[PDB]
């Protein structure tokens, strides 16, 4: 079909595999710009002009897993490992709340040391501050997720990475797509607001794989969807592979908004790493969330999932003010509340 025809089907919500494949395969500038406009408009209509700020503290770069794409993979000996103390994490969260953060995201490698009880203790202390707590700690037993929910955690981010089970197992040799999905289903069952999402441009990933990622997200109706380009890391087996394409990744974000109009969708730091101003573009093509880095020195520079991260040389407290300026210059507003999902039930 022509681009005009694909757009019309998207506007009528005929979200067929064929329509999604064609949307991702067409490279016409006019088509792409119309797609981005559509996603921007849907975002405005369903989630408004508030951009929700989630302050992220990357509190440990220790990891037991060996994901082929990730700089924190256990086989990477060329990385100084660190662990923030629970007191450091709590006080760093407190500083973020003092700076106006209404959600605190705790992210780490899969570091056994903290699991589950130290995390629970930290979550309890941060919840006293009257903010939302989101965890992004990887794959753990149901019992750990249960304990963290009881401790007061609100949300959990666990990107599905790739919905192709063969590619998933190759890239993540400690685990499987089946495991990843089971974690996500468990998190939802436990009452977390649950985030999934994927990387774009992984080695061996196809356009049909991207369509499958979109259909998977639509199937499970996730509260949050985190999408970024694959960025090769020099100290990993994928060092010499091609980076994901910014425009294709942007189309995935746009299509995600169109498919899941009331979801929360970040403009990820990976988008701003591969293209200067990439986050700002992404906030205008369907995204409505930003995650300023709140990891303190000297640890921020050591949390290297991928290289070149833009947040690294800035002062400890720079990123919250930075994103507030960003939000204003985009003609948007900061979030007024915790920015939980506001479901619009439809047909
Ligand atoms: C209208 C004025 C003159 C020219 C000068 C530089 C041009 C931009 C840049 O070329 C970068 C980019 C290339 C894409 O292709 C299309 C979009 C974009 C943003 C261009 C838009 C427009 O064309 C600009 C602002
Ligand atoms: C500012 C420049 C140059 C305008 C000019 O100088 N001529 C114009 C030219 C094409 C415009 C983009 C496209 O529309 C696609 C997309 C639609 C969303 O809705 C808002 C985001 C985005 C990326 C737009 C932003 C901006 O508006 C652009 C870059
Ligand atoms: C942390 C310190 C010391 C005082 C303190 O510990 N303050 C706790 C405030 C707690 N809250 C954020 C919940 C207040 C919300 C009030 S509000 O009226 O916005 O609803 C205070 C003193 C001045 C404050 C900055 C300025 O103001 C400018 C700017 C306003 C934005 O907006 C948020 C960002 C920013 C950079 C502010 C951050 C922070 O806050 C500062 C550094
Ligand atoms: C100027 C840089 C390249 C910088 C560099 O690295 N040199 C390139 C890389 C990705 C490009 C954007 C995307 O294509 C999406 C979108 C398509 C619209 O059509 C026009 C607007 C927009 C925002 C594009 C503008 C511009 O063209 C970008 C920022
Ligand atoms: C303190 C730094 C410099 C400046 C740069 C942009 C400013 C914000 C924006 O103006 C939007 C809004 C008004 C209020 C809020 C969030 C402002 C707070 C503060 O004034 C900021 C963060
Ligand atoms: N090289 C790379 N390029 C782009 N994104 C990457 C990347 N390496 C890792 N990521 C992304 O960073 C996200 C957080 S990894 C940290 C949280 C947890 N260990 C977990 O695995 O879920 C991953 O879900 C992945 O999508
Ligand atoms: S993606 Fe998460 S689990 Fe995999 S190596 Fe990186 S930090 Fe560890
Ligand atoms: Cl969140
Ligand atoms: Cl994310
Ligand atoms: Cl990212």
């Amino acid at each position: 079909m022509t681009g005009r025809e694909i757009l019309e089907k998207l506007e009528r919500r005929e979200f067929t595999r064929e329509v999604l494949k064609e949307a991702l395969s067409i490279n016409d500038r006019g088509f792409n710009e119309a797609l981005f406009k559509l996603a921007d408009e849907i975002r405005r209509k369903y989630v408004g002009d508030e951009v929700h700020i989630r302050a992220i503290i990357e509190f440990s770069n220790v990891c037991r897993k060996n994901c082929l794409y990730c700089g924190l993979r256990r086989d990477n000996k060329n990385l100084k490992r660190y662990r923030m103390t629970p007191e450091e994490i709590v006080e760093r969260a407190r500083l973020a709340v003092q700076f106006g953060a209404k959600t605190i995201v705790l992210q780490s490698g899969e570091d056994p040391y903290x699991m589950p009880d130290v995390i629970s203790d930290i979550v309890k202390e941060i919840k006293k501050m009257g903010v939302a707590v989101t965890l992004s700690l990887g794959e753990w037993p149901r019992e750990y997720y249960e304990k963290w929910k009881e401790a007061g955690a609100d949300r959990y981010l666990l990107r599905h990475e790739t919905a192709n089970p063969v590619l998933h197992r190759k890239l993540r040799p400690d685990t499987s797509f089946e495991n990843r999905l089971n974690c996500l289903l468990t998190l939802k069952e436990l009452g977390y607001e649950t985030g999934a999402g994927s990387m774009v441009g992984l080695p061996g990933q196809t356009i049909d794989d991207l369509v499958d990622d979109l259909l998977f997200l639509k199937e499970h109706d996730f509260d949050m969807v985190g999408i970024g380009p694959f960025i090769p890391h020099p100290d990993t087996p994928l060092a010499n592979e091609k980076k994901g394409d910014f425009t294709l990744t942007l189309k995935m974000v746009a299509l995600t908004r169109i498919l899941l109009p009331d979801s929360n969708i970040p403009a990820t730091t990976a988008m701003g790493t591969i293209v200067p101003g990439g986050r700002e573009i992404t906030l205008r093509c369907g995204a409505n969330v930003i995650m300023p880095n709140w990891t303190p020195s000297p640890y921020r520079q050591l949390y290297q999932l991928y290289p070149g991260k833009i947040c690294v040389f800035e002062k400890d407290t720079a990123c919250i003010p930075c994103v507030m300026k960003m939000i204003e210059l985009l003609g948007r507003k900061p979030g007024r509340d915790w920015g939980g999902r506001k479901r619009v039930f439809e047909t």
